[PDB]
């Protein structure tokens, strides 16, 4: 079976790290940092790695049941899995599937139905994946909400998020940390079964990234939200799962009103890509541009500059 | 001729149509009392998209555009964009933007907005009423409900995040929403336009197949059921193959994995839903790693085996 990729536009596709569209390409250094997401990764050949799951609906979900932390408008969720079984800590993953891979403030609505007669429920919460209890490998989350009484216990309880916060009384922007990712256990533990950083290894080359804007709800977040790969390419990957015939498959974005490739790059068997550039830089692609697998190339291949 | 199929995913894996959550059973019930017309998860299974059909599963009741504030209220009236912040065109033979729910009732979720000069952001709590007299996304504007009075600003991109459903409950329980009743896309005194058609089972012992969820409920007792033709992850996949259809009906088998046995057959119609051979409402009870197969296409008489 032959490797490809989507015939997808990017703003016809969605991140992977947040349910939100794609909006554009980014390539910039990344040397003096960790890119570590955790979102997002999946082999070429089809292989899901870190927290990654296949719809994006389900990226920065959390359900479960909540108890109240007396005194306080702060509720502990005690996670169970997207269909409601059982969440098991001792799975081979990081943290449960969909489970936010950055350090910030995230804001949404946690739900609630009262099973016996359908009574319903929502209020405002956030959640601080940066906070010592914030602990989703051990199956437990707090959400900090606008009541102190709404929330019963042992009722099915959703969070769904929107988008990001920052205090607007300290420096703009300096929160969310999209590159920093939470210790899902909760403070002095050691994250486990992490999908690998990456990082050019080729002279001249950079990644390239696909990057969207996330809501912001108070303040003046960071907004910044950069996956290596879009969801619609780890779910098609993973459907096609298609061998890998070298480590590096040659991609050509090309625009299909003049045939003409605008850029090309290198679709890592691993699951990022990379491109020749020096410098950060916002990518202009016509709209109804698409990449275009045309082989698998060996460790030496010299790509165009862009 | 390229051949066709399906995608192999179970049905917790895929995601609804008609709102952004996931798929969590199939349900197949009596339809011959009511109108089925949802107008998004349309798509023919030779990848046309139909109704206000689109392709990302995040977009689906969503809203994007500018903002005015209602004087005397809480209330904001969004002039709509499309997805992609470009204008919007209501002359384009579509029946409502991309994406606009196709159901009356209630949708609660939070209106977010961004400061262009200096990237300042708000969020609140607002509500849409789909069967309003100002809903009228054809025309390119919708209504919301707020808890403000103030904090949004004029020209400033402005977005709708979907959350889920709300009912009174002072009045009879689950009354609302209701799935299978369209909104008027144009607002109070208006014809829908350009929709997808209503399906029906034609066949004797045959109902349709849905794909459900039960959507968050945010307030009162809503009736959270939603019900769509198509998975989401199948309209993506028919519009990425776009392999011809060899006939008006393929047949599908509900595998097994774990056993390789059929658990049963059904017919996914050309033109993008599915029946089964069975009477009366029922929950099916399926393996958790079960999925659809395409077997062949077939003619017009083909009948199915009970469920
Ligand atoms: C949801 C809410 O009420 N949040 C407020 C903050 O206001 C939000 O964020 C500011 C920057 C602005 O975008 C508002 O439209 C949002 O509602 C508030 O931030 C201060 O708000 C004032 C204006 O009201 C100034 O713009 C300041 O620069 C902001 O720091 C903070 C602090 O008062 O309180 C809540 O978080
Ligand atoms: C968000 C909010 O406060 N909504 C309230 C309604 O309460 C919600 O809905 C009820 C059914 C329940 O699930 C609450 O926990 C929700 O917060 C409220 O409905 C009444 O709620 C009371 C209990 O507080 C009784 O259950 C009544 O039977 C419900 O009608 C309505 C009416 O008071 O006000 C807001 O919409």
């Amino acid at each position: 079976k032959p490797f490809s990729v989507p015939v997808l536009t990017v703003e016809e596709m969605t991140n992977s790290r947040f349910p939100i569209p794609l909006e554009k390409l980014f390539t910039g250094p990344s040397s003096a940092f960790v890119v570590q997401p955790q979102n997002g990764r999946c082999t070429t050949d089809g292989v899901l790695l870190g927290t990654t799951q296949l719809s994006p609906v389900n990226i920065c979900t959390f359900r479960g049941d909540v108890t109240h932390i007396t005194g306080s408008r702060n509720y502990t969720m005690n996670l169970a899995s997207q269909n409601w079984n059982d969440y098991d800590p001792t799975e081979e993953i990081p943290a449960p599937l969909g489970t936010p891979d950055f350090v910030g403030k995230i804001q949404g609505v946690l739900t609630q139905t009262t099973r016996t007669d359908g009574s319903t429920r929502g209020h405002k919460a956030t959640v601080y994946t940066g906070s010592a209890d914030f602990a989703p490998k051990l199956g437990r989350v707090q959400f900090e909400t606008d009541t102190d009484r709404d929330f019963e216990a042992n009722q099915n309880t959703k969070f769904t998020p929107v988008g990001v916060i920052q205090d607007g009384g300290t420096t703009h922007r300096n929160e969310p940390q999209q590159w920093v990712l939470p210790s899902y256990s909760g403070r002095n533990t050691h994250n486990v079964h992490l999908a690998p950083a990456v990082a050019p290894t080729f002279p001249g080359e950079q990644l390239l990234f696909f990057r969207s804007t996330m809501p912001g709800c108070s303040g003046y977040p960071n907004m910044d939200l950069d996956c290596l790969l879009p969801q619609e390419w780890v779910q098609y990957f993973y459907q096609e799962a298609a061998p890998a015939q070298s480590d590096v498959a040659l991609l050509r974005f090309v625009n299909p009103d003049t045939g003409r490739v605008l850029f090309e790059c290198k679709l890592h068997k691993s699951g990022y890509v990379t491109v020749a550039h020096t410098g950060q830089h916002d990518l202009v692609i016509p709209p109804n541009g698409y990449f275009r697998f045309d082989s698998w190339v060996n460790q030496f291949y010299t790509l165009a500059p862009m």
